[PDB]
């Protein structure tokens, strides 16, 4: 895997001609090489770009995603994908090229699915969150993290916090890996995008590759995400809804065998494509 800026080639697409190209979308907290697994089981010579982490709101993310795509993809067609925070970033995507008249073919959401209850916005909450993730830094790294004050838990927003407890941190004088610091920033707030997305009505073919449930982990840090609607969230937004139940939990669904079934479902559509553009 080579990287351009925030462009990953998992497989370069030939000199000219070839099979549309599948654009993959980073999760929470990891890179697009976990999509190797999905690549494995797609087509030969299928071409695959991946889209690493840039900062922002998801639609400012998505402002800078758009751009390169047409850079590389032009008029279309369009092959979005993602698992966890990318899937929400491929729809993202789908929304911003559709409105410029470019031509979106799939979405594929791999459990990129909402929390099946709303998540209120109290000091209360905050709080919860930032220890759920002190416990779980301690379970992890043997780390004792700084708290908030109470009553400026609602003055900062979720970059504040995390610029909070970092300087904190570095001010307590906790021996940590500063390229652990980065992960550990990038996936708190990675995972709070995903918390406090607006989706946007799509109005366009999207399949949800569905697992069964978020992993222990995942609702240890979100109980809400316990509870799952039939439509993963998405049902009120997408107007041509796919539901694919895959089983597993979250964290498996992107890898063996889990996987396998995605790709097989995947290829098919891809293979649709193929034979729609000849
Ligand atoms: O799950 C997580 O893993 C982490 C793993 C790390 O190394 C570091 C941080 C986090 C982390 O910070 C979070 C903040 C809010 C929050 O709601 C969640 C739950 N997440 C929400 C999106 C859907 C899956 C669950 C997390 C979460």
């Amino acid at each position: 895997s080579q990287i351009d800026g925030f462009v990953r080639t998992l497989r370069a697409r030939p000199e000219a001609g070839g099979k549309v190209p599948v654009f993959v979308f980073h999760p929470a907290g990891g890179s697009t090489v976990v999509y190797e697994p999905l690549l494995g089981r797609l087509p030969a010579d299928t071409p695959m770009y991946g889209f690493e982490r840039v900062e922002g709101s998801i639609e400012e993310r998505a402002q800078q995603y758009v751009p390169k795509l047409i850079e590389m993809q032009g008029d279309g067609p369009y092959v979005l994908v993602g698992w966890s925070l990318g899937g929400v970033l491929a729809y993202a995507c789908a929304i911003g090229l559709r409105r410029l008249g470019k031509d979106v073919r799939f979405v594929g959401l791999i459990d990129a699915v909402r929390a099946g209850e709303e998540i209120p916005q109290t000091k209360e909450e905050i709080r919860k969150r930032w220890d759920r993730y002190a416990a779980f830094a301690e379970k992890t790294f043997n780390v004792t993290i700084p708290a908030i004050p109470y009553e400026q838990l609602e003055e900062l927003d979720d970059e504040g916090q995390v610029r909070f407890v970092l300087d904190a941190v570095s001010q307590s004088g906790v021996q940590i890996p500063a390229g652990i610091i980065e992960h550990q920033r990038t996936s708190y707030l990675d995972n709070r995008a995903i918390d406090t997305a607006q989706i946007q009505p799509y109005d366009g073919h999207v399949t949800l590759y569905m697992a069964d449930r978020y992993h222990d982990d995942a609702i240890m840090f979100e109980p809400r995400y316990a509870v799952r609607q039939p439509d993963g969230g998405w049902g009120e937004y997408v107007s041509d809804l796919e539901v694919v139940p895959i089983g597993g939990e979250h964290i498996q669904a992107i890898d063996e065998p889990i996987i396998a079934k995605v790709g097989e479902h995947m290829s098919r559509a891809l293979g649709q494509i193929e034979a729609d553009r000849t």
